[PDB]
């Protein structure tokens, strides 16, 4: 019952160089994780045939992009982390449908923006780790201050990569003016 690409334990799946994201994981696993994963993306409804994770990770994966709706099918999940990765492209709705999701790490994957309501709508959210990233601070961002100072989330201070203006100045410091636009 256990994919062949992973290795399961009794509640864990670990997936290590998967082609592809199975489509048969045994319920009554509830934690499921890719590394150096062989898919260059994640479409919409890839984990619709596993509603029971409760805690997601992908590391070490180069991504193209990570599609809006990706993670729906998802009404149970509380933690996902997605870290230590090449992602080139992250889509608005990419986390679209997870009201439980209570932790979320995109740290240290060199992102460099967010697009703006990627956090929109997810309620259970206590924490966010944006560090690690090379963020370029500019209109793109601009949102990103406004979340951080509305949020109910807790998020570590994370610094501008660029433009060389603003580079290594806490985020959650900057003011709208300071963003050009
Ligand atoms: C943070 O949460 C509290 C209670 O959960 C809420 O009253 C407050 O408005 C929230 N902050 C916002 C929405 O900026």
């Amino acid at each position: 019952k256990c994919p062949a690409v992973c290795t399961c334990s009794k509640d864990n799946a670990l997936c290590e160089n998967a082609r592809s994201i199975p489509r048969t994981v045994p319920p009554d696993v509830i934690s499921l994780s890719f590394v150096r994963s062989g898919f260059t993306e994640i479409s919409e409804g890839s984990f619709l045939f596993t509603p029971s994770l409760q805690l997601l990770l992908f590391t070490s994966n180069s991504f193209d992009v990570i599609s809006d709706d990706a993670f729906i099918g998802l009404p149970h999940l509380e933690y996902l982390f997605i870290e230590n990765n090449n992602i080139k492209s992250i889509s608005r709705h990419t986390f679209r449908g997870l009201k439980s999701l209570i932790h979320l790490s995109l740290a240290n994957n060199n992102l460099q923006t967010l697009p703006k309501d990627i956090f929109k709508g997810l309620d259970s959210l206590t924490n966010v780790d944006l560090r690690g990233n090379a963020f370029n601070c500019d209109c793109k961002l601009k949102w990103l201050v406004e979340w951080l100072g509305h949020t109910n989330a807790t998020v570590e201070d994370i610094y501008c990569e660029g433009p060389p203006e603003y580079k290594k100045r806490k985020i959650n410091s900057l003011s709208p003016k300071d963003f050009d636009c």
